[PDB]
């Protein structure tokens, strides 16, 4: 990534491999839940469009997801460019040229090109615009590989309200107020509907506690 | 976080893999016991308000108690809006607009903006009042989530003073002097009404060991 | 490898413990899967063509592929010889002599001589040649390990359209778009007949989820 | 805690994931074994108050100990104010006010105003006189839960001498020399009478071996 | 070891608790195959004498072949003697004696006259130097505990040709073309004979795959 | 520890989690094993009184061998008052006072004086005193726990040479030539009293392998 040091600079230093390893390993244990993406945003921080190529590709498996990624980028790089059409003509000293959509993915761009991007004064965060096109495809993939809908998450007969609430937010965090007092039991709807419709979620919880 | 360099000037820097780590690690062992939000609190040394929701997003699960976090910090983040009116007009060349609540919470702010406001001279420290905001929607999540009640902590007839104590200033510290000796089993409870009203704690575990 | 310090100058240390490790760690548990190339880009940054052989040689086994991969590197070293002949004269002070495709892969240059490539100005990024050379080699290993062809790949009456996907891809990816419709099974083949030829995958996807 | 950085100034820097697990796991694994303490000391290495009570608050379960901590933390900063009243008066520039016993326990004092303290010219050492503190009451809870008293640890019949030493030392320092020739037993006490009144215990354990 | 700092002088730095831990880990996983050999030469980069000694020292057992690293350094600190006689003499202001082959080994010389000797200008790499006896008699010993000779590596009549290769050059690194060809079984001996003199090995292992 | 910073001065730092923790394992795990030792002192690698002190009090149990580390090191201070009698005096601004045995033990002496002794100019290295005085009783501590003489290492009849010899310099080590021919079998001895009394080890393994 691009990291300031002792001076004010903003300078490259290598990838981690405890950096390398956490991506690694929170794809292996938890595939594609919703704190997945967080996760990659904070390993992925000041990551030049190298280290995010590094990341995705160090992802064994899971390919029909990735490529899926694939797709996203291109359709976001693609959007870059007819909206950033660049300019020809020679590149003055000290300056940068246009980055292209596939010179934000790191395609068609080389490590100091990115570099003189990033650093630049103003600088084109261009690590920053391709982890955007990323977590943009991540979250879809949260959304198609979720297995459950809303209208589907209701409280059992016995099921504690708390249970039951952390199955409903968990699920409606992964398809991205009142249908939480509908699909609660008879027994505990009973006493939601007594409470008033601008209960909050702890004075909700507290309420239907057994 | 925002760290002290080698210089003396206040600089970001990114959140660490093992920071990562080790607050999923222990809310993934503890939960919400007591001793989880002074663990959040050094965990979360020096952070922007960034870092907090990337802490905060990296848990998977337990959303009932997250999103009775979400309602916390709104209450919070609308009370900083009714004591500190932002008021309109162009910001001056090096300085920095008023925070909203929303803004102290990472919602409606940038990076750049929070390195701005708690990197100041003055210092805005918007990460320590976004932090504040949550260790107090964390405390009534540890609150809500206490099982036993502190009345209902009574020594056993054959139970050691010293496991007893234990059980009491436990469930004392997730509910947040005279009950601990009330709740004793009888032959503990008549050596410490003989020991006085103005006995210590290791005074009160020395006369009942056994 | 050589990292820039605190000033601006580029400077050799020390290969990390850790790198040591993940390199050795990689190439045990998933030996030669196309996501160990990217790995080892990754944890060679920066590299000297010292360290590269260092991280070849730390792997015990797999000789076969290592030998595969000394064939390789010569074949590399003998046309980098060919496009650049070493033009004989004394060294100028302060220069560097021009390295051989032998140097490049260490094994007749010193570590001070790559020192004083790498950090030359310009720069001859030795260790960049030499990783390259590397890469190719270690493509064409996990060509040749690659145990699937895509031709095979076909799914299964019962299984689901996400798994034969990800079969599918990761296949394409160890081999280095109308194949993958050709080789669903007949019921989600039918369905992407009638999608158009110029469906997304997360449309094909959708469209053939169970 | 407060680290001396690259220039010779005393600056404040937040404690550690690796030191917060580290004490965590101590008192997990070993309790209140004397070496615990120690152990304590070294992690707090120019722990500020905040640290210290950070340290104290992650430790879950074992409150009737922590609880005999807070007796005896108020205890020595009583005596502090007894010894150390503070003066009343505007603050010169430059200048910190006189800490309290709660000031020292970061009760009612800020980070800002212990950073200032222990960087003071002359420093006040809050932390270390803090730590002084709660190294004297973890001292009273070793020896609380000391089990065994050095009267009752005597050489078995069978039983070695060195083990034996063993045994004796670790009551010893829990409970905080001639008695370790009377409690051995008959064989290697006859031993030990005839080799003098003023043997060392290497040359007493050498007398003993079997 | 000797590291370059922030500055471009070269220090003396302890060495890592890591680099001491992966060293023993090592020996006692894989004792002395000869991938350890460039494991012991890349944890000892920059390594003085002293920090070379600690390596060797750690290592608990294989005893026989730490006596027989003792001699091979006694042999070849007693041919650096008899290549460099020591001249007496008074030794000048800001200058190092000049060492001799125990100095060398750390035997008679102190860290403070190895700082002087690495870090000198020009410098003395009396690292480098007993580092590169140090390998030269762990060479001798991977020769000698090498258990297979290569003219027993023969492929069995089921075995693949890929695995069979593997054992060959694997034994051939321990030990340290035609051979290969003549050891194969006679159905892929009869393919590699029709494919050459001059084939590649990618070219005989795809010949002979099944 | 005393460590060389950015800068040439001498200063200060906390002992790390790692080095406390990597001594108190390899006391769990070896216990006085002869490769302990030089462990100790990697790990207390410019280690002031009190680091060393830390390590020392962090091994829980052993306490017979720790409490001979006391009257060792008792012994060694009264030898060092014995040479250094410390002459009264008002120290001189900017000087150190003259340590005693205690003050380089760190029993009487602070942090304060340490550091300022190891960073005197010319320094006087405490430190490495006191560890020479740890160092020494630990050596008795390794012999009187060494379980075999080297009079009764002998060779098996069918026993491996390599093992036996592996066996015998392992002996050799804890209790700190002719005797290793003695000590073989019969059908080794017979070819070693063939072979010369100037062989090597490497030539009497290599004679007597089977
Ligand atoms: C090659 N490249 N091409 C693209 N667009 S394009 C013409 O339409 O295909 C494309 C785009 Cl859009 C974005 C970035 C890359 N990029 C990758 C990418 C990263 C990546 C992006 C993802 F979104 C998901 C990932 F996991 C990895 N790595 C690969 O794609 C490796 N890979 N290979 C194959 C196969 F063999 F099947 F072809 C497959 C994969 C992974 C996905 C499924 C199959 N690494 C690199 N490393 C070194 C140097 C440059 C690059 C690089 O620039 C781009
Ligand atoms: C989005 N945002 N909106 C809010 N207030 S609001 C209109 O009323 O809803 C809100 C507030 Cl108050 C505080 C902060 C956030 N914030 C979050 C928050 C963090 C957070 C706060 C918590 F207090 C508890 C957490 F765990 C996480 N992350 C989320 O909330 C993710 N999430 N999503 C859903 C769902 F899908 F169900 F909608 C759910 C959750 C978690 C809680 C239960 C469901 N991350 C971010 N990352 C990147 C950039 C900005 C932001 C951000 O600004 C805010
Ligand atoms: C010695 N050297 N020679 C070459 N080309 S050449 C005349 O044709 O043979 C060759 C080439 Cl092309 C590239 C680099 C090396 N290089 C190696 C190499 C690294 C390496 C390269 C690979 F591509 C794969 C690896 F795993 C390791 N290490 C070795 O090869 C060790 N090894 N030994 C034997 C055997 F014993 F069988 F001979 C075998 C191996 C590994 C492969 C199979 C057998 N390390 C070194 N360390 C210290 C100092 C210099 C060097 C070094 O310069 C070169
Ligand atoms: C709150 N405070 N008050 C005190 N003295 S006082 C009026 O008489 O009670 C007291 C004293 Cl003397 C010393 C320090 C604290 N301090 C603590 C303390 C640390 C601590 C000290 C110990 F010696 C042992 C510990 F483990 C932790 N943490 C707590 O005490 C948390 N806790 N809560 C309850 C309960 F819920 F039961 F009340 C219990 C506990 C732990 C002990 C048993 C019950 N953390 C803090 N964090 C953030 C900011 C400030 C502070 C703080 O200033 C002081
Ligand atoms: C003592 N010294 N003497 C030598 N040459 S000499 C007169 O002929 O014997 C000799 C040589 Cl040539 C090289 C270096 C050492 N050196 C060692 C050595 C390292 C070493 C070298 C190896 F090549 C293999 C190793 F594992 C360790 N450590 C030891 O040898 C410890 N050891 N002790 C005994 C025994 F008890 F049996 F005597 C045995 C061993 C290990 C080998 C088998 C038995 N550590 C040190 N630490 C602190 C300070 C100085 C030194 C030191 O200078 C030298
Ligand atoms: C206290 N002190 N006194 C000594 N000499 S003296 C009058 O004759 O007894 C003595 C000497 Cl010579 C050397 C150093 C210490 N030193 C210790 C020592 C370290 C140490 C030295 C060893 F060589 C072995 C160790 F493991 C630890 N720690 C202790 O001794 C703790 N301990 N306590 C008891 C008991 F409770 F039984 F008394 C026992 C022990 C450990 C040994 C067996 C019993 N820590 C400290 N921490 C904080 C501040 C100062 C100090 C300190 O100065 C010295
Ligand atoms: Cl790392
Ligand atoms: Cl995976
Ligand atoms: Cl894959
Ligand atoms: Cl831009
Ligand atoms: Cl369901
Ligand atoms: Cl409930
Ligand atoms: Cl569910
Ligand atoms: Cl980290
Ligand atoms: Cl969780
Ligand atoms: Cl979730
Ligand atoms: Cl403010
Ligand atoms: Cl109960
Ligand atoms: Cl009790
Ligand atoms: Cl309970
Ligand atoms: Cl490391
Ligand atoms: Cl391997
Ligand atoms: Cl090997
Ligand atoms: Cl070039
Ligand atoms: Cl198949
Ligand atoms: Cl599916
Ligand atoms: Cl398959
Ligand atoms: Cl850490
Ligand atoms: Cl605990
Ligand atoms: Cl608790
Ligand atoms: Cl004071
Ligand atoms: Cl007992
Ligand atoms: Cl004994
Ligand atoms: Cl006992
Ligand atoms: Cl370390
Ligand atoms: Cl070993
Ligand atoms: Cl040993
Ligand atoms: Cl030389
Ligand atoms: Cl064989
Ligand atoms: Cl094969
Ligand atoms: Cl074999
Ligand atoms: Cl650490
Ligand atoms: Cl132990
Ligand atoms: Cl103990
Ligand atoms: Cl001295
Ligand atoms: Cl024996
Ligand atoms: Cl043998
Ligand atoms: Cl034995």
């Amino acid at each position: 990534p691009i990291v300031q040091n002792l001076q004010g600079q903003m300078v490259h230093q290598c990838i981690s491999p405890r950096t390398l390893n956490a991506w690694v390993k929170v794809v292996e244990e938890k595939a594609f839940s919703p704190e997945v993406i967080p996760m990659f945003s904070a390993l992925s921080c000041g990551a030049t469009p190298q280290d995010l190529n590094t990341m995705l590709n160090t992802v064994g498996g899971h390919q029909a997801a990735m490529q899926m990624l694939k797709e996203t980028i291109n359709e976001e790089a693609a959007e870059w460019d007819r909206l950033h059409p660049v300019h020809a003509g020679p590149i003055a000293p000290g300056q940068m040229r246009e980055p292209r959509g596939s010179d934000i993915a790191g395609t068609t761009s080389t490590l100091q090109e990115q570099i003189g991007w990033m650093t630049h004064n103003p600088p084109i965060p261009v690590g920053e615009i391709y982890k955007r096109w990323i977590i943009l495809g991540l979250n879809k993939i949260v959304r198609m590989y979720s297995p459950t809908s809303i209208l589907d998450i209701r409280q059992g007969p016995k099921e504690p309200f708390r249970d039951y609430v952390d199955r409903f937010y968990k699920t409606l965090r992964a398809e991205q107020e009142t249908l939480l007092v509908q699909n609660a039991n008879p027994d505990c709807k009973t006493i939601l509907k007594a409470l008033g419709p601008g209960a909050t979620l702890e004075e909700m919880m507290t309420a239907c506690q057994g």
